[PDB]
Parts: structure tokens; C-alpha cells; sequence
């Protein structure tokens, strides 16, 4: 009757040893018997059934005989999951003598004793000695169990909290962790966690986005550049070299709107708010952590050492690294370079670049995590913790490079670097530098950001597991366990990874898109119940594990923290453009430089083009992109030079140092207040949670 | 019990074969008891009940009359075996041997014991008894426990108590069998003679516990890492006083045919006439010898030499962790609340008191500068400078009392909950107030110092009357090198000074109480009882000062490369000073045990956090070192020079600016220039454009790119600095191999 305990007998089952028979290398057969007769004789019951639907298919089950297995549990350091001694049966009541240890429990220690068996179940399953050696769920999800003992705690579980129906329902980490173990009940507490606080980050970007959105009357550099009477005149310089006419500047009235959203003093103030929530986060999460690991089963003793079942290149891996940077910066290049080579369609170019980009994003990501593996298996780490901590790296590293290539390529390596019409860029030769409008190459980078985090958390979810459940909204427990499959060793290291990543794409770049918070919060909310379902549905049972951190992410955490503060500090002085605005208004709308009576923001896009004169074309005397293009004589350009006729021709004038040296007293001001502050709130944690230990040394 | 037996440096009772621990010390009745007498009654009452619980908890005692004065009376103590091996199991305290458990009394076979005294030290038996006497109670009254020996002499029942020192420090015991510990450390440790030898730093754990030890173990790994930096800093020095002739700048202004001809411009009033660049032409040569590359050079060592200096000492720590064997005490530690116990207006409070004492520091510096400057009428300005200094460091020695004084007051309105709380306040308080009152003028002249004048034209007054001080061409380098080592040698010699006269004066006036021709033989205790308390506080000032001179020694180190000599001839005095008044001017300190030097650790980690960016400020600022290289790179080419080839010739007039006299604006004071009436313009020190010109007296482009490169070389340099000590402190083990062996 599907019952979870072995057939006319009150014992329990801890795994399934499916095994066919070679009569559908006798050497392998007689090994096979080997070790299940070694089995059976270590005292370890075991029954045998043939497949319902298969004849050929027969399992080999096991169970534990209580005295022996307490006998070999209280051999080590485990714990009660009042203490478990063999010398005090009566001083605590017991529930139940047969069943007073939980499953999870069970399945752990006897794991543990066939991992100590030697002629290796993931060996004989490697070698065809034993296919497979699996738990069983309580109950199949679908409906819930017949039989009254078994508590069916998979389809309660499932229920409460895996269906979408109790999205609204604060996370239930009891069962969570009474059933799969520490490992997924930390992973989901800090996923929850995680998500609380993105809430927080959430609304306060969307109260920066309206103040930035409710002044777009008062945006007077956006209507100057609109203004047929002051932007049409100014008749700008051709960007490229081959395929580009003298243009006209007020064609760019929907990207001046927009990036007057994305470039206000709101987004600074965002950036400033974020630089305190990113210690706030690490820090209540520590907090998090130590609360966790008081109040759950986290004082098991911690093993050594442990063997693997297979068992200076670091600058090699750096290679591959600027590699990757390398290709992933061309792939950008030539998507747009293709895009453009053929309000909306300007804007829809950019889209199809970002898509074409973030296709060959997840193209290679496959690549580069089949070389990280091969890479480290090369090394041989001699346990397995040090293996999971180096692909750890190498693959965050891979990950990192691929996914923050072209954002870091827009941010800073575009548009920097062009010299005057007159004497172009060509680093390598016929490979020009891109230069951005007069707004910048804020507003793209945005827009790559945004497609790229959408495009990978939408595209992944879905095509990972959303399929049965997005139609569905449009024989015995051996036998259905088996037709499941596993995660694998690497699946909540997959979760890890991905969450990541998506914390570096708020974190990092979170001064140009202050929406990103917004973003993240969504695809957590979905990301969670998501990963529940598919865990508790349409994977196998895993052995419970017990771990009290995170792992070797934390200081992934740390890192992209402190680069964050960097990298929003460097884009908001240099890849947006509001210093020079700042410095315009404050200096050079006076008598003294300018024309105005008060400070005004009146003329700022007229008065701050660079002026160029065609008849000095080159001065390599070559051929020249300016021939014909009407009887047009001279053209304003992106950059702070002085004017022909001017004693130093083409030469930075103070204008630029003027606005250079506000961007470098900006990122020198605001890094030294923002990480002020982070020490304060690093230093301030007995002075701000006095509850917590009194709490916990009190009682 | 009976008075003094006649053996005056016996340490033993009267029968001989007990040893002695702590002396307690009382008035007896026989004096002139005055105001209540019921009083009187209720501290002997406590007197016998604290002589009761102490001989019945074990431990022997006897008395003795003081043999000068009859109203004295010195009670001895003794600690038996079997009492001494109950507290020292109760407070887990290990045993020496020649992998490890507790000491239990079962395994005497085990350990090197020939003689219950000899077995454990005097050290440790005082802090035994010393526990003894802390735990112990005796009454209780209103509903309230009472006890305590701290509270014993607060209420002035007990003049003091203290353990005894081995003998006389410069004779040797006449106990034949007396290891005389003190006279060993008095002829090689202290008495300068031995200004040389390596301290043993054993026997002074030995002696005077780990709380002394460890102390001093910091003061010579201190004083060899200033070694090292004082190498390094006199060899960048040396360089720079190798190549005077090649510092173009410092031909120019020396050279009459171009410094004299520049008529430099009035900082003045009416207290200055015109004057020629050339008189400072030494100044120059001295600039010369501190700015040069050398200087930024030795910056950078230092920025990488602080960090090894910390994870050095970090190193050595766990060597003297792991050798002198306190991890079982330290994990074992207990602490009561402070017998006179039985919030955010007092850190406002402080912090409004801390702002008050950095604009006193302030003022004090400036109205200084004004009064000799005021009093005028080998180099005169030299001269001016030193008398500044010498009368700003004289305010700041009478203000630091104040400072303290005031420090203890807010910590003691506060109810700190135990000792190490009201000691961590005070440790706190204590260095932010000194680091303000040392360091207010230091950045005043650093930083706030001739960077905010304007013009000629329209200077700036801050509120009337009060004309912002600036510097010269060169800069106010030198100036703040004056100052800063001014400020430190001559603290450096007063509080050597002090700290070896004021217990000695002490010690001398407490013996001119007593005129009569005495010259006889008293003992042991009577004698150590003349010396001095030796305040509970304990090596807290000692702390305090090496901190001062620490932050003296990395946060200014861009402006005086010969600091760490300074440092290191101070920390060679002080060794010594140290050791000679511990060992013949103080009462032992009773034994105890501490893990590090304390609550200074966090307060040097900040110093070196705050040092990169001070020393990169000072070279972006207060140095011209930066618009030199700019002039050198970006203003000696046909652009905007005339050099073919880069070349500092034309720098000096090159660089400063031009100022229309008659062009003097405002109303005020119409005539402040014009009145000498023999040239028609001035230049002074910025870069501003000349007369005339769209923009007459606005930030020319030479100012901006200036200050874009000053700004990028703080970024800069920050950045690297912090990226290589984050690096040496990753690549550092923080354990040396043998320990990791041993361990
Ligand atoms: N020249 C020179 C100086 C020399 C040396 F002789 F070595 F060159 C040494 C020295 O201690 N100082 C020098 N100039 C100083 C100005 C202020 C304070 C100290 C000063
Ligand atoms: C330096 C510069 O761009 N100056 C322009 C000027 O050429 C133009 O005539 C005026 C309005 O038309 O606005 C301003
Ligand atoms: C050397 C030079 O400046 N040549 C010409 C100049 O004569 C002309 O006025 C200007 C406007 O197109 O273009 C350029
Ligand atoms: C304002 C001023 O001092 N200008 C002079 C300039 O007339 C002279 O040509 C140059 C060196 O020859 O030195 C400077
Ligand atoms: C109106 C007047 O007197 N202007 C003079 C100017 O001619 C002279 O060049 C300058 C410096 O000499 O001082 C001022
Ligand atoms: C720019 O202004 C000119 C004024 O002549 C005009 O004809 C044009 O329609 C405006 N808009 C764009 C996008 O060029
Ligand atoms: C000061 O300048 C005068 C005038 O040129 C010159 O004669 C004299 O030698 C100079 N003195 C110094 C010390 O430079
Ligand atoms: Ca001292």
C-alpha cells in the first residue's frame, strides 16, 4: 500500500538499492554479491522486489536495527537533532523507541555507514555494481498519504509553502529544516532575508525614481536641447568614419527625457542611501546567521578530513579570464556595430544589441563552466571541500568577467578616451574609439543592465523548471522515486551562484538603474517558490547535510561591496553627466565667465560644445569623413577644447579641468564619507543590538 | 605579637620559616580619634572582622608595631600550602614544567617541587592572596553585602596594602639564600649603565608579572622597528642633503638676478613693507632637503612599514602568548563592578568638550604666533618660529593636566560597570583628548594654514581685524617640521624628566617629614611602605605617551624623515626610565596577567587607517612638490613655456602671479600698500591671472590643473597604499613556524 515501512514488518526504510540483474565481466557480479552479502552480515536488514512494471528491474532495501544504529550514531559526535546517551534511556521521555529519531536522522547515519563501506555506492553506481542508493519522501506530493502513521510531511510542506497559493506567507522554516536539512533551511532563510531587505531597497529607489520623474518640466538642459531654436542650430560633428553626415542635435529629445529620469539628483541619492544599505544587509545578515546557528542544530562537532572519489596553473586561469573580458567586449562591439549597419528605433537597436549580447552570454556560459571544471579536476583537490571552494571561485570568477564585461566596457572604456576631430584614436590602428552623445553612454548601459538581468533570471527560471507548471496553469514509492532524478553535488552551489550574480547586478551598477532593487525583488519572490517546487517535486531525496554559513560566499559579499562603492562612485562622476552640470551652473553662469546675473542653468549645451574647423582635417594629411557634406564649415563636437583662433589650437582649456577636478573631489568626497560611515555601522554593533547578546547570555 | 625582631631585610615571619605576602597597614586607637567615636568603633569592628574571616578562610598572620612611629601598626600575612593550592585550582592557574591538563593536587610527582614556597613564585602567591582579600567580605548592613580591599582604603580604615620587594635594589640581600631578583634587574636591566644590553625580558614576568612584561616586551619590539625606520629615514635624508646644487628652484630664489628682482607682495597690514624673495634663500635650502623626492619615498615606506610593524608585533605576541603559558587564566577571567557603583548627554558632553579643545588648541597656537610676532623689534624668522613653538608647547604641557582632570571627571559621573569598562572610557577619552590638544595645531598648520587668502586686492578677513596667515612660495613645510619636532623632543625630555624627578621628590619630601636623625635599620615592610601607591590605573600614562608618540612618529611622517630617530633615542631613554623608576621609586604592583597591551590595540590600528590619508594631504597640500612636477611636465614646453626640453629653469617666476597695487578695492583701510609709493606692482604666492585680462584675479588654468593633480595623486597614492598593506597583511602568516611547530 506505498507504505514507508518494509512489507508484515514495523522498520523503516533509509535507501533503495536498485539493481539489475546481468542475466537481463563475472568478475562484476560476484562483487556485487559480495558486498551485499557483506551488508547483510554488518547487521543491516534487507528486502528484495522486483519492478511492477519490470520483471528484469529488481530493488535491494535497507533499513536500521535501532540498538546497532544508536550504537554506531553515539560512536561519533551526534547529537540530539535533551542529549542522546545510552546511559540515560529514562531520564528523558522518548516519543516513540522505534521512531523517536527523525528520518532525516536516520537517513544521515545510515548514509554515513554505507559511505564507510568499502568492496563506494557512487562507486558501484559509477561501475554498475549498484545503480543507485537514494532515500524515499514521505509521501507522494500529489494527494496525500493513506497510511495514518506517515505524517505525509511532503505534501504538508508542499501545501504550505511551496505552492504559489501561500506567496504572501512568511517563510516556514521548521519543516525546512527538519526535513531537508541545514543546508536548504540557511540557504531559504537567507534567501527571505535577502528579499526583506530588497523590499527596503525597493521603495526607496522608486521614491528616488519619482522625484526624478515629477520634475521632467524643470529639466532646462533637456528643453534647451529640444528647442528647435537652440538645439537644431547646433549642427554636430559625424561620430564614425565611413557612414555619418553633419546631424543635428535636438534629434534626441526621448533620450535627453529619458536620461533627465536616470540623471538627477535623485540617482545620487540613491547611490548614497545604497552605500549604507549594502552594510546594513552584511551586517544583519551576520546577525541573521548567528541567531540561526544558536537556535538551531548547529554545535555538531566538525569533521577533519574526508576522501574524494576521484582522486603553476593559477596564471593560466587569468588568461582565460582576460579572455573572456576580451571576447565578451568584442561580442558587444560588433552586435552593435551589426545593429547600427543595417524614438523607438534608435532605442529598439539598442535592445536587439543587448538581446544578440546576452545570447552569446548564455552561448559561452556553458563553455566556460565545463573549462572551470575540467581546470580544477586537473588539480586534483584532495578533499572535497577545497574542490567546492575552487570551482567556487573559478566559476564566479568566469561568471563575473562574462557578465560585467560590457557593462564595465559602457561605463568607463567608452567615449573616454577619443581624441579631437582633428587627430582621432586609433589604439590598434583602423579601430576607431566609440564616442558617446553629449548626454553620455548612461542611458545605454542602462538599458544593457536592465536586458541582461531580466533576459537571465526570466530565460533561466523559465527554461529550468517553469514549463510543467506554466502548462499546468494555462506502482510503488521505490519505483516513483527512482523515475525522479537527482541535483547532483553542485545545484545549491547553481542557486548560490545565480543569487550572486544577481546581487552584483544591484550592488555594482545600482547608480545608473536605481529600478534594479525593484527588479530583484520580483525574481527573488519568484525565485524562491520556484525552487522549493522544483526541489520538492521533480528531484529525488538528498541526504541531509548540515552547514552553519553560507559558505564561500560571504566574502564574494564583501568584495562586490567594496567595489561597489567604487563603481558607483566612478560612474556618477564620470559615466553620467551631472558634475559638469553642477560646475557650469556654480562657475561659469557669472560675469566673470559667463553672462547671466545668477546662477541659471540658461545656455548650459550651447556654451559648454567644443568648436571644430574642418580645413584642419587631419593632421596626418589623409583622407577625410568631412569632404562635401554640404558647404558646412564648422562643427561642434563632445569634448571641453579651446576654439580655433584661440593661442593653444585644440588644446583642453579650463573648462576641463575646472569639471575634471570637481569629478575627482567628488569621488574622493564621496568614497571617504561612505566608507566613514560603513566603519561606524561596523563599529556600532554592540551599541545598536544590546539586545541580542543580553538575550542570549541571560538565558 | 611583638614589634621588630632585628633582621632588617629578612622576608620571613619571626620564626623564619614562613614567607610573607602582603602587608596590611592601620591606625590603632592610641591616636587623637576625633569627630564621632562611634565611627572609630565601626572600622575596628570591620577591622576585626576583616582579621577573623582571614584567618579562618587559612591564612596565617601577625602583627608588629612600626619601630619609629607607635601609631602605626603592620600586619603581616602568610599563605599555607593547602589554602594556596585551593585558590590556585579555582582559578585554573598552570603550573611550569621542566599535551597539558589543570593542576590537581594528585599529581605533585609530576612537577619539579623540593619546598612549598620554593615551588611557587612570589609573584603568584601575591596574587593569590590578593584574589583572597578582594573576595573576602566580613559584614552586612542596610541589606547590602559588603567587602572589597579597594573599598577598604577608599574608606581609609586601611593606608594600603602591597606585596614586598625581594631586598634593597642597589645591596645585595645579607639572606644568603634570597635570590634578590630586584638588585639583579637594578644592575643589568635598569641603572642606564646597562643602556645597551637586551633586557631580560623573563625575569621581568618573573618578577613583576605579565602585565609589566608584556609592556615592555612592546617597548623593545617598538624601539627595533624604529631602528629600521630610522635607518630608512636617515638614509632618504642623506640623499636629500647630497643634492642641494640641483634643486633649480633653490638657485633661483638664491640667486640675486632673478629672486632679488622679484618684489614679492605684503602679507601684511602695516606690519610689513614691501620686500625681495632672495631673504629667503635658506629656507629654500631647507625645503629643498625635506620636499624632495626622498620625502615621498620615505612616505611610502612608511605606509608599508607601519603594517609591518603590526603584524610583526601580532607575531611576537602569539610567541609570548604561547611561552608564558596565560591561556588557561585568559580564558578563565572574572570581574566585579566598581565598589563606588554600589548617558548620551555625558557623550555630548564630551564630544562639545573635545570640539572646545581643538579650537583652544587653535587659538592658542595662533595668539602665540601673534604676541612674538608683535614683540619683534641662526635666521631671525628661525628664531620666531622656535619662540612660537616653544611658547605653544608650554600651553599645551599645563593644558594636558586640565584635559585629564577633565577625562576623569565624565568618566567618573558615568557608572561604568566594571573595571575594564570604566578603564576602556577612560582609555577612549583620555586619547582623544590628547590627540586633539597635540595634534589641533599640527593640522591647523597643515591644513588650515595660507589656503583660504584671497588676493591682495580683497583678502580675507575672518569676522574683522583677524587677516588669514600665508605661508611663503616655498610653503609652510618647514614651518610645520619646526613645530612638529619641537612639540615631540621637548615632550619627549619633560616627561623623561618628570617621570624620573616627581616620585623621587615625593619619596625625598616624605623623608624630610621625619628631620630627625633617624639612621637606623627598619624592616622590609616599613621601608617599602615609604615608596610610592603606584595609582590602580598602573601603566595607562606609560600607554598613553608611547601612543602620542606613535601618532607623532606615522601621521606627520611626510614633513620629517629624522621623526623616527627622535623616536627611537626617546624609546631607548625611556626603556630605562621606566625600569629605574618601577624598580626604585614604587610599591610592587601586584602580579596579573593580560593578553595584549589592551584597549590601544583598536587606537592604533585607527592611527595607521588615518595615517595614508594625512601623509598623502600633506604631500598634496601643504608640500609644492606637485606644482613643481606639474610645471616640470606641463608648463616648461612651447604650449605654454618656452623650454624645447623639460627643465625647472624660469620655474620660480614662472609660477607666481601679479597684482595691480593702485587695483587694492574696498573702502576700508583705503591706504595699505600705497604708502611706501616706489613700485607700482606686487607678486605673490598663487595662481591666479595677472591685471588686466577678461578674468583679472580668477583661477588662471595653471591653478586647476594643479589642483586636478593634486586630487589625482591622493586617489592615487590611497589606493596603492592600501592595496599593498592589504596585500602584506594577507601574505603575513601571523605565526612564526617554530611556534606553529611547538604549538
Ligand atoms: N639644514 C638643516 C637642519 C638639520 C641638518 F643640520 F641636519 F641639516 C637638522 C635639523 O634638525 N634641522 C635642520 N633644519 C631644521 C629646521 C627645523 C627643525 C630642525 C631642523
Ligand atoms: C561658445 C559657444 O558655443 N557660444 C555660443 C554662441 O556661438 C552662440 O551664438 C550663442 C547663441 O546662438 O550661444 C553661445
Ligand atoms: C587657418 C584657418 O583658420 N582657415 C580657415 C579660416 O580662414 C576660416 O575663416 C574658417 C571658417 O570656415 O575655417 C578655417
Ligand atoms: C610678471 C613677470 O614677472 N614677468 C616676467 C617676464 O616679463 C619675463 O620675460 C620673464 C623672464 O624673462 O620673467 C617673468
Ligand atoms: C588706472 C591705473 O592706474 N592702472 C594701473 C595700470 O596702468 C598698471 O599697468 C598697473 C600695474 O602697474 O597698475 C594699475
Ligand atoms: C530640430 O530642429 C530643427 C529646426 O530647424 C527641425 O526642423 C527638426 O524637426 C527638429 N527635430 C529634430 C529631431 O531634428
Ligand atoms: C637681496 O637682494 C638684493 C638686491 O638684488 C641683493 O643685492 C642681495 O644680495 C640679496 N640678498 C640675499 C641674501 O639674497
Ligand atoms: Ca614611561
Amino acid at each position: 500500500p506505498d507504505s514507508l515501512f518494509f512489507t508484515d514488518g514495523q522498520r523503516r526504510i533509509d535507501f533503495i538499492l536498485v539493481y539489475e540483474d546481468e542475466s537481463k565481466n563475472e568478475k562484476q557480479k560476484r562483487k556485487r554479491q559480495a558486498y551485499e552479502s557483506n551488508l547483510i552480515c554488518h547487521g543491516l536488514q534487507l528486502e528484495a522486489t522486483r519492478s511492477v512494471s519490470d520483471d528484469k528491474l529488481v530493488f535491494v532495501k535497507v533499513h536500521a536495527p535501532w540498538e546497532v544504529l544508536c550504537y554506531y550514531a553515539e560512536i561519533m559526535h551526534i547529537k540530539l537533532p535533551a542529549p542522546f546517551e545510552k546511559s540515560r534511556m529514562n531520564d528523558f521521555y522518548i516519543l516513540d523507541r522505534d521512531s523517536f529519531f527523525n528520518p532525516a536522522t536516520r537517513s544521515r547515519i545510515v548514509y554515513f555507514i554505507l559511505s564507510r563501506v568499502k568492496y563506494g555506492i557512487n562507486r558501484l553506481v559509477s561501475s554498475g555494481i549498484y545503480k543507485a542508493a537514494f532515500p524515499l519522501h514521505d509521501c507522494r506530493f500529489n494527494y496525500e498519504s493513506e497510511d495514518i502513521s506517515c505524517p505525509s510531511e511532503r505534501y504538508l510542506l508542499y501545501r504550505e509553502w511551496a505552492h504559489p497559493r501561500s506567496i504572501y506567507k512568511k517563510q516556514p522554516l521548521d519543516l525546512i529544516r527538519k526535513y531537508y536539512g541545514e543546508k536548504i533551511g540557511i540557504y531559504f532563510a537567507w534567501l527571505g532575508y535577502y528579499t526583506q531587505m530588497l523590499l527596503l531597497a525597493a521603495v526607496v529607489g522608486v521614491a528616488c525614481f519619482l522625484y526624478g520623474y515629477l520634475d521632467q518640466d524643470n529639466c532646462t538642459w533637456s528643453k534647451e536641447v529640444c528647442d528647435p531654436d537652440i538645439g537644431g542650430q547646433i549642427l554636430m560633428c559625424p561620430q564614425c568614419d565611413r557612414l555619418c553626415p553633419f546631424w543635428r542635435l535636438n534629434i534626441t529629445c526621448e533620450s535627453s527625457k529619458k536620461l533627465c529620469i536616470f540623471d538627477s539628483f535623485g540617482t545620487l541619492i540613491f547611490a548614497v542611501f545604497m552605500g549604507v544599505w549594502v552594510t546594513l544587509f552584511l551586517e544583519f545578515w551576520k546577525r541573521r546567521q548567528a541567531e540561526l546557528e544558536y537556535e538551531w542544530d548547529t554545535v555538531e562537532l566538525q569533521q577533519e578530513e574526508q576522501a574524494r572519489p576521484e582522486y603553476a596553473s593559477a596564471v593560466f586561469f587569468w588568461i582565460l579570464l582576460i579572455i573572456a573580458s576580451v571576447i565578451g567586449i568584442i561580442v558587444y562591439r560588433l552586435s552593435v556595430f551589426i545593429v547600427f549597419s543595417t524614438l523607438t528605433p534608435q532605442m529598439a537597436t539598442s535592445i536587439t544589441a543587448s538581446i544578440i549580447s546576452f545570447i552569446i552570454i548564455m552561448i559561452l556560459n556553458t563553455i566556460y563552466e565545463k573549462v572551470a571544471i575540467m581546470i580544477t579536476n586537473f588539480e586534483l583537490p584532495r578533499t572535497q571541500t577545497d574542490y567546492e571552494n575552487s570551482l567556487t571561485m573559478k566559476m564566479f570568477l568566469f561568471q563575473f568577467v562574462n557578465y560585467y564585461s560590457s557593462c564595465f566596457y559602457i561605463a568607463f572604456f567608452k567615449g573616454k578616451f577619443v581624441g579631437y576631430p582633428g587627430d582621432p584614436v586609433y589604439l590598434l590602428g583602423k579601430y576607431r574609439s566609440e564616442e558617446c552623445d553629449p548626454g553620455g553612454c548612461l542611458l545605454e548601459l542602462t538599458t544593457q543592465l536592465t536586458i541582461i538581468m531580466g533576459g537571465k533570471a526570466i530565460w533561466n527560471n523559465i527554461q529550468e523548471v517553469l514549463l510543467p507548471w506554466v502548462m499546468n496553469l494555462i506502482t510503488p514509492r521505490w519505483e516513483q522515486d527512482y523515475h525522479l532524478q537527482p541535483m547532483g553535488k553542485l545545484g545549491l552551489f547553481y542557486e548560490y551562484l545565480e543569487m550572486i550574480i544577481q546581487f552584483g547586478f544591484v550592488t555594482l551598477f545600482v547608480a545608473s538603474f536605481p529600478l534594479a532593487p525593484l527588479l530583484a525583488l520580483v525574481n527573488n519572490i519568484l525565485e524562491i517558490r520556484v525552487d522549493a517546487w522544483k526541489l520538492t517535486t521533480q528531484f529525488r531525496r538528498m541526504v541531509p547535510e548540515k552547514a552553519q554559513d553560507i559558505g564561500a560566499w560571504q566574502p564574494i559579499m564583501q568584495g562586490i561591496a567594496i567595489l561597489a562603492v567604487v563603481t558607483n562612485a566612478m560612474i556618477i562622476a564620470f559615466t553620467s553627466d551631472m558634475i559638469p552640470r553642477l560646475v557650469y551652473y556654480w562657475s561659469f553662469s557669472i560675469p566673470p565667465y559667463g553672462d547671466h546675473t545668477y546662477y541659471t542653468m540658461d545656455g548650459y549645451i550651447n556654451n559648454t560644445l567644443s568648436v571644430f574647423n574642418i580645413t584642419d582635417f587631419k593632421n596626418t594629411d589623409k583622407e577625410n569623413p568631412y569632404i562635401g557634406l554640404g558647404n558646412y564649415t564648422l562643427c561642434r563636437y563632445r569634448d571641453f577644447r579651446n576654439p580655433p583662433g584661440h593661442p593653444q589650437e585644440y588644446k583642453h582649456n579650463i573648462y576641463y579641468w575646472h569639471v575634471i577636478a570637481a569629478k575627482l573631489a567628488f569621488i574622493i568626497v564621496m568614497e571617504h564619507i561612505i566608507y566613514s560611515v560603513k566603519f561606524f555601522i561596523s563599529y556600532a554593533i554592540p551599541d545598536v543590538s544590546k539586545i541580542t547578546k543580553s538575550k542570549i547570555k541571560r538565558e
